[PDB]
């Protein structure tokens, strides 16, 4: 696995937060199959008074197969496998969007992407991944309210393949920086098969 990628949209409206907020997701591999846990420091986001959302993005060769969120529960069954079943709504907490069934529109691939990390000023490697079409799946959970660390487990078994990027991102659906975008963090690794 290659270094830790992380950026933010987060700017001098954050005062003496802008730095935690930049670094709060990291991405640490675990073990024909990737396992790997994504942690997010809720701390500075002020979620208990204005929720947020999280973001798990996939690449092409990789199936989610489990995942756990912060209180060990197994809620892989909780995400839609059509994006247009009415349990996909907006309102919903657990949401998924592939490319395989749509770029654009509000549970587009393209638009979610643009929502999630496209909003955190992601480095010229993110976009690499994001244009050189390499991602695919996006799982989403609303009404984070946390103010400590949470950790989720991901395993996915590789379906193809060398290079495997891994994605997740966290913001605010309330607070904004300074040219009002959701303030909106990333964090990334590159996972290379040997
Ligand atoms: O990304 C998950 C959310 O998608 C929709 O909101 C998006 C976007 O994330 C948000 O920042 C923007 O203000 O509006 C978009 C839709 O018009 C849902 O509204 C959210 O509830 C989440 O599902």
């Amino acid at each position: 696995q290659s270094p830790l990628i992380q950026t933010s949209n987060a700017d001098y409206k954050s005062g003496k937060d802008q730095e935690k907020l930049r670094t709060s997701v990291s991405i640490n591999l675990l073990k024909g199959q990737i396992q790997w846990k994504v942690t997010f420091d809720t701390s500075e986001w002020s979620f208990n008074v204005k929720h947020g959302g999280v973001y798990f993005i996939l690449p092409n060769g990789l199936d989610l197969t489990k995942i756990v969120d912060n209180n060990q529960h197994d809620i892989t069954a909780s995400f839609p496998t059509d994006i247009n079943d009415y349990r996909n709504s907006g309102q919903e907490k657990y949401r998924f969007f592939s490319s395989k069934q749509g770029l654009d529109n509000e549970n587009g691939f393209n638009s979610q992407w643009n929502w999630s990390a496209g909003q955190a000023n992601p480095s010229e490697t993110v976009n690499s991944w994001k244009s050189g079409n390499r991602l695919s799946k996006i799982y989403f959970i609303n009404q984070i309210t946390d103010t400590t660390e949470l950790t989720y487990t991901l395993t996915a078994k590789v379906t193809e393949q060398q290079s495997f990027p891994l994605l997740a991102v966290m913001k605010s659906f309330t607070y904004t920086n300074s040219k009002s975008t959701e303030v909106t963090s990333l964090g990334a690794r590159e996972i290379t098969l040997e």
